[PDB]
């Protein structure tokens, strides 16, 4: 007997294209979502070039158009240089991305008074999204303070994140957040195992207290979203590792086999998969899209996944319970059992759909 | 023809005892305060054994009280193991001063949910002063809105953290700044003459751009303070630097050159080393107790001043205009064109004295 799922969303990828196409492309990487039952995807800005401008972005929707699977919006990344210049794409974008901290990225900042700029000329109605580590998680709040909006935390992965969150939401704070399931099933001590090259993430993995504050304290997360930061196992291993894991094949499998654990319930899982994505971001809904489940499939992640280019996993070797069986994608058969049977080009900007855009008051 | 000033006030000096007494004493550098014009100080806790207990502040008070030559207020330090342990000796201190950042200092917290617990813990109606560089700033200026009291932030370097003070100022929010004289008198340029050894010192000496950012916002600085942080010449051009440069002696020459030539008045200079150190700390009035300067003396910094016993200055060379001539405390002649007329043990506490207790509701 399978569950049928709503079709969920990842607000969280880094597709690699345009110009990491050895790490993943657009076509591969929503190969490996339609696998993890991710019908709808973010993709992040730190590409070559990174998306940092209306032409950049003109660029990636078109090899997004022409490749992606499922269907998707772009992320704006924030820069030293173009904070005042977005207003006319802002609205066709995901959102704002601001790379606060250093890890995978034209895109750090030098001075929180640029990410000020950005808070007060990015509209007032569109999301942001940060990746803000520590003391920068309360720094970039304080900026969302001072601008008087809201803004989200991308990959919380410590207690002092988390408990820092906490206590703003506890004072009426708008802010959101979403957790990456690295942080949620592997810690310090699997670091032996994946060596300091496969083990370098950003954040990095935590201790087995931030796991578990994670866990005590899943009511203040908002999101799931991967994080899927595919580089080749050849990069992994070299002499400067990137940072990142791949992960869209394995996330829903690994939180599945939380649910049949009694460690969060279904509805926890899809609010944080579907719902709160949804509203967050002001996704829309998908047309007769669905994902169908199977609750008692056993099985073992193996060393690589079928699709991502990556070829390698983090998660080699951890016993799973729960597969996607089935994906149906706006009235089509997308994934069977380890086949995509959509091709490449047939996913969508969301964002251009009617019900995509963003409200707004009239300006 | 002489002015006469107030009694000054400087409100963060390291003078190093217990623990660290071949750098200053307090006699030694209660001596150098004097000879700035400078009657009363706060001196931070970040010496051996650390000031983070109330047996280590009896001991300090002590060895103050028999040293300081000049009136004194002592800091506790937080750590990452006193939060919720101080009430009893929280008001006989000047504040607590947090260490937010990496520089000479059992201080270090390790999580921003150890900022919050102490902002919780110490009492609400005592002063906190954090050292808070960069986005720091912002970090615990979120925290102390969490918690709904003020803070300080001691020595701002940067037109980044000037900007982030002068927006939340703007906002109305209960933040208030100091800066030190080598963040307005010295910069990248002077690097290559001090050498990478003698030029250590956090926050670090910033760009042009920056030393005209802090002048150019002198409304948003709230005091002047001399972080003055003696070490040996040899410890500062040995191999292991520590960052610090000593400053009482020179502060006042320095700002009074700036007076004279129109950069800002001898009210802004008095509301920056008087009235606002009394009304951030509540510090009290010194009776019979003034300052007199020569505004007309024209002379060169030399390669040490006569006092500290860190004996290097990274001022060497600068120009000057203006002397301390005289300081009368508490009705003695203290201080004579660079003869020290009052013994070690002069000094008191000001903590002790009725008009120098924080005033509080009845708890
Ligand atoms: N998480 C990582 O370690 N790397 C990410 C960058 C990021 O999400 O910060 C990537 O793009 O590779
Ligand atoms: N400013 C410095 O470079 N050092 C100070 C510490 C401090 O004020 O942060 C010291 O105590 O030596
Ligand atoms: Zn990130
Ligand atoms: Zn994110
Ligand atoms: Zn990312
Ligand atoms: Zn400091
Ligand atoms: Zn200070
Ligand atoms: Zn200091």
């Amino acid at each position: 007997k399978l569950v049928r799922l709503p079709g969920l969303i990842d607000v969280h990828v880094h597709l690699r294209e345009p110009g990491g196409t050895h790490k993943e492309d657009f076509a591969s990487g929503t190969a490996a979502a339609l696998a993890g039952g991710i019908t709808m995807v973010c993709a992040m800005p730190n590409t070559r070039p990174p998306i940092i401008d209306a032409p950049a972005l003109a660029l990636a929707q078109k090899l997004a158009e022409a490749g992606a699977r499922c269907d998707f919006a772009l992320f704006l990344g924030a820069s030293s240089e173009n904070a005042g210049t977005l207003g006319t794409v802002a609205g066709s974008a995901a959102g704002l991305k601001l790379y606060l901290n250093e890890t995978f990225s034209e895109l750090r900042l030098d001075s929180v008074v640029q990410w000020m700029e950005h808070f007060e000329t990015w509209p007032s109605h569109l999301p942001i999204v940060a990746h803000a580590e520590q003391q920068t998680v309360a720094a970039v709040l304080m900026v969302a303070q001072l601008t008087q909006r809201s803004v989200h935390i991308c990959h919380v992965a410590r207690k002092e994140e988390i408990l820092l969150i906490k206590a703003a939401k506890a004072r009426g704070l708008p802010v959101t957040c979403e957790v990456a399931p690295h942080h949620l099933f592997l810690s310090h001590d699997d670091l032996e195992r994946l060596g300091p090259g496969k083990g370098e993430v950003r954040p990095e993995l935590g201790s087995r207290q931030d796991v578990e504050a994670l866990w005590e304290n899943m009511a203040v997360i908002d999101c799931f979203a991967s994080d899927h930061a595919p580089h080749t196992l050849e990069e992994k291993c070299g002499s400067r590792p990137p940072p990142g894991f791949p992960g869209l094949e394995t996330m829903l499998p690994l939180l599945l086999t939380a649910v049949s654990e009694g460690r969060l319930s279904l509805d926890d899982l899809l609010q944080r998969l579907h719902h709160n994505p949804r509203r967050i971001f002001h996704l829309p809904p998908q047309e007769d899209t669905y994902v169908e489940v199977d609750l008692e499939h056993e099985w073992t992640i193996p060393s690589h996944m079928p699709f991502s280019k990556a070829h390698w996993t983090p998660f080699e070797g951890q016993k799973v319970k729960g597969t996607v069986r089935r994906v149906v994608l706006r009235g089509e058969v997308a994934y069977i059992d380890g086949q995509v049977l959509v091709p490449p080009g047939y996913g969508q900007d969301v964002r251009k759909w009617p019900q995509g855009a963003v409200p707004q008051l009239p300006p």
